[PDB]
DNA sequence: GACGGTCGGGC
DNA sequence: CCCA
DNA sequence: AGGAGGTGGCTGCCCCGACCGTC
RNA sequence: AGGGGUACAUUCCGCUAGUACUCCACCCUACGGGUUAAGCAAAUGAGAAUAUCGUUCGAACGGUAUUCUUCCAUAGAGAGUUGAUAUCAACUUUUUAUGAGCGGGCAGCCACCUCCU
């Protein structure tokens, strides 16, 4: 690929390129990051038409498929998206679900140990992961460690039901799949699955849909349940997590979600992410520029800087009692997850209003893992960290299902040569870090983000991988 | 004697 | 080669 | 070295028939 | 004045805003002050409980693991407690009303990677 350029009246958009100086006006954000907005001096007409949404993803296309050739039920393909359902269980019913947690570790363990003394490694240290995969099935394995099971279930009054613990086989099964999938496809050398020990810090038992009757879960054990909603309309496997940071029981429920019919603009879009803009939008009608660097360090300044002192305390500061170590350690995590919090609510708005804005996205595929690489050294490491808390790729998962779940088509885009390459003309120039992009040849007075968010709008277009 | 709840396995 |  | 966290990648998001408890 | 933390009917997970409480420098004089001082180890606290052990005298002190509490606001009424003259001021509690808008698909596992020191 000598060159990403294709001429814009090729691919009917019109040449527009705003000049790198404007008067950008704002767009209500009702988050911390800040979003401008530039609208074209001239505008073509905004198209519409009808979409049924939400739309469901290939993938899980594919996994309603699959689970229906078991012959499960003959239901219809559905949109699934998960819920989170408070529980408030009471001191008992606490302990009971901690009790249910360590007994599932238990299996999960006791699965693992089984599956790695039954792998069979293929003449050499390779896995031959067929036969492996084929000892990994749940049907298999449950029937295999009844009598363990069944010791593990008669070892506690509040005896966990038998099929949740089938549960917890099929889930070690299912992650030594995982894993094992990896591994065949080579994406991992190695893998261990480390046993769950008592400080795993987040419990997880999976219960059957089947169990959720009379306003809660397993009623012969929880006759009543507290929960932030009934639990009488659950048809769906759930997952009842406990987050020991936050002290928290939720309910990750599968909800259903119906097809209805909206109507979307015909706006085919292109974002260039990075550092100093952290998506630059731009749009043949419109153009947006969405949380600069400077609101992201003011916003997380305070974190990055209690983060930095804290762990300057731990180090300089050592053979403190475990007390005070795990107090640190508690407050290092929890503004962590401030930060996280604050990274996945400005992805979550941003990608409600691009893909309410607009009904195809062709997003760069920014590789965080080579930028942040210690190889290159072109991003100095303080803000490695910054791009590494803005959590691009997180961002793209989380922008993928919102398109999904409006319609959207979030294309992915490799950004090979976008920054460089004109969008007008086509020379290939390098700049580094400067802002404005003017081309010698052509002219172009535009912004770089700007051209290259053009440039990837283009190749997604009609991109050159096929 | 007839409705729910969990258990046993199904692939 | 994308980030600056 | 000892803790964060990310990046990608993959797998899931069950059910019908017996058998038993209660009326 | 500026900054941090905690809580907030408003289903739950969060974000923003706001509100309420609390905390952030030196000199002490060192339980009351000034500095004009913006304080940046500000919950990275504080307190209670469970233990398992070592020491001092069954208690305390220490670790090593856990856990649990750290307050919704304003306005109007009811009740209770305290001070002052059945009435006024303060505190606890029941109750009526009002109390911003924006999103929300996750769980698990693995390998690799970055960061702070
Ligand atoms: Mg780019
Ligand atoms: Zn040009």
């Amino acid at each position: 690929p000598k060159s990403i350029y294709v001429p814009n009246k090729d691919l009917k958009i019109s040449k527009w390129i705003p000049t790198p100086k404007k008067e950008f006006t704002e767009i209500e954000t009702n988050s911390w990051y800040e979003h401008r907005k530039f609208e074209n001096p001239n505008k073509s007409p905004v198209q519409t038409y009808n979409k049924i949404v939400p739309v469901v993803p290939p993938e899980s296309i594919k996994q309603q498929n699959l689970a229906n050739k078991r012959k499960k039920t003959n239901r219809p393909i559905v949109f699934i998206s998960s819920e989170k359902i408070r529980i408030y269980p009471t001191k008992d019913q606490q302990k009971i679900l901690q009790t249910w947690f360590r007994l599932f570790a238990y299996m999960y363990n006791c699965t693992i140990d089984y599956i790695n003394s039954k792998k069979v490694v293929l003449e050499s240290g390779r896995i031959n992961v067929a036969a492996t995969r084929k000892v990994c099935n749940k049907i298999s394995v449950r029937k295999a460690q009844k009598t363990i099971r069944d010791n593990l279930i008669q070892s506690t009054n509040p005896s966990i039901m038998t099929h949740i613990i089938d549960e917890a086989i099929g889930l070690a099964c299912s992650n030594y799949k995982t894993c094992l999938t990896n591994y065949i496809e080579r994406h991992i050398k190695k893998f261990d699955i480390k046993p769950w020990n008592m400080s795993k810090r987040k419990k997880i038992i999976i219960i059957e849909a089947n169990f959720f009757k009379k306003g809660t879960f397993c009623p012969t054990v929880f006759p009543k349940m507290e929960s932030s909603k009934p639990l009488t309309m659950i048809d769906k496997t759930v997952t009842l997590q406990y987050d020991s940071d936050t002290r928290k029981y939720i309910l990750f429920v599968p909800r259903v979600t119906p097809k209805y019919s909206v109507n979307k603009e015909k706006n085919s879009c292109g974002i260039d992410p990075g550092l100093r803009d952290f998506l630059t939008v731009y749009s043949e009608n419109e153009t947006q520029s969405i949380c600069p660097i400077e609101i992201v360090v003011n916003t997380t300044k305070n974190e990055y800087k209690k983060i930095d002192k804290i762990n300057e305390i731990i180090k300089t500061k050592p053979n403190l009692n475990s007390k005070r170590k795990k107090k640190l350690n508690r407050g290092l995590r929890k503004y962590h997850r401030r930060v996280t919090n604050k990274m996945k609510d400005m992805h979550y708005k941003v990608s409600h209003e691009l893909v309410n804005t607009f009904d195809k996205i062709c997003i760069g595929k920014l590789n965080v893992k080579s930028i942040l690489s210690k190889a290159n050294t072109v991003l100095k490491s303080a803000l490695k960290r910054k791009l590494a808390t803005l959590s691009f790729y997180r961002f793209t998962q989380r922008l993928t299902h919102m398109g999904y779940k409006y319609g959207t088509e979030v294309v992915n885009v490799n950004e090979y040569l976008t920054t460089k390459t004109c969008s007008n003309c086509g020379k290939i120039k390098d700049l580094g870090a400067s802002k404005i992009y003017e081309c010698e040849s052509c002219g172009m007075y535009a912004d770089r983000d700007e051209n290259a968010a053009k440039n990837i709008l283009k190749v997604g277009l009609k991109p050159w991988y096929k």
